């Protein structure tokens, strides 16, 4: 089911933004979220797509292993981390477009479509460039959306390879201790309003996993640091991590 | 080409302790550690057998997958976290010795001497019992020979599948942050003199990978943190992290 706990709200309010923060524990199976309308609205995935473009880079062959290196391709750019070789986990660690712009174009329009489809992913559109759609194109997806599809990989069950989403699952490692693993990713819409920050993911317990998706008001670059932060202070209200 | 460093030696005695700490840069393939000798003097593996171990179990499907539980035989022992349900991550996480003592007894003892020869683990000599011949038998592998083991693992090299060693290398992860992750194992040897502790993995960087093996002499348990504390001094001085 689906409880609202408008509690996190203020988590939100307490740097002046707005925005939703859904949780799903998988062994009850029971979802909770502070605003269960814009847990639904489907936004633009930016650099969340970086996830579904791994996995179809990964079983088509344009990338063969997470050792691959991709060349920097000269352009020198205003992100520095984005000015140096990279590769598929470097990539996904720093977020580098102009990497996964070229997985995109060996991908192609054809088989971008059908993967996607296969993956119920958003709105299963892709209208735009086929290097940019997610950045500008026609592609939505919700918060909750975002987590029916990180469960589905999590269990291995989308139709990929289990070596293509294990290496995926490697990619998105973003913090480990004693007390839990973070497999998740970021992502930031700017070039269509309105501007937000998105974190999806899921938190690794010793008996459970509990998945979230997030997305907040991001007008400028400066409260990139939120999508993690006030996630996290939800978690610990939750008694989720300490 | 291998450095000594005896400034080292000052975190084990500022713990007024003593061991080795082994490192290996991968790109540059050099190896440094604080005394030669006890690098190379080899000691029951103790609980750093659990990646082998967790190797051979997998490959041959004593183990089917990381989610596969392996129910608490009912038996109270005095370590809290043993007196419950377990799967190859929490059974890793906390060193449960009664679930790997189930494992060798499947994999058995002409199979398990075939592996550690494959391995090259080791004196690879499995004499005692099947279910603790890691703990008190004959195996028997220094620091160095830690290290060997591990770089194959790394690089996918050993001779079991290479989904075996990815789930391993999984089960294995320590610590992960913005600026390294941690793939290791502890260990704690008792049942022979001298009583030593273990700490045996590797750090991820974006572009280089360090290898490390170290042991110490533990009269007690008081001073098992200092395993990955001193390790973590050493990795701070030679600049490696933050
Ligand atoms: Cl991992």
């Amino acid at each position: 089911e689906w409880q609202e706990n408008k509690s996190w709200n203020a988590h939100f309010t307490e740097h002046k933004s707005q925005g939703v923060v859904v949780l799903w524990n998988e062994n009850k199976q029971q979802g909770f979220t502070n605003n269960l309308k814009r847990a639904n609205q489907a936004f633009l995935p930016a650099s969340t797509f970086k996830i579904p473009n791994s996995l179809i880079a990964l079983d088509l062959g344009v990338v063969k292993d997470e050792h691959q290196v991709f060349k920097w391709d000269g352009q020198t750019r205003d992100i520095a981390t984005w000015n140096r070789d990279h590769n598929l986990i470097t990539a996904m660690k720093y977020s580098v477009v102009p990497v996964y712009q070229e997985f995109a174009r060996q991908i192609g329009e054809a088989r971008m479509s059908k993967m996607l489809h296969a993956f119920d992913y958003g709105n299963e559109d892709i209208s735009g460039n086929v290097d940019s759609f997610w950045l500008d194109g026609g592609i939505r997806i919700s918060a909750t959306e975002q987590i029916s599809f990180l469960r589905k990989l999590y269990h291995n069950k989308l139709h990929v390879s289990e070596r293509s989403q294990a290496i995926v699952k490697q990619a998105m490692l973003t913090e480990a201790n004693g007390d839990y693993i973070i497999r998740a990713k970021t992502g930031y819409s700017t070039r269509i309003e309105p501007k937000i920050g998105w974190w999806v993911g899921w938190v690794e317990l010793d008996d459970n996993v509990w998945f979230f998706a997030m997305n907040m008001d991001m007008p400028t670059s400066d409260g990139l640091g939120l999508r993690q932060a006030i996630t996290k202070e939800v978690l610990k209200q939750e008694k989720i991590i300490p």
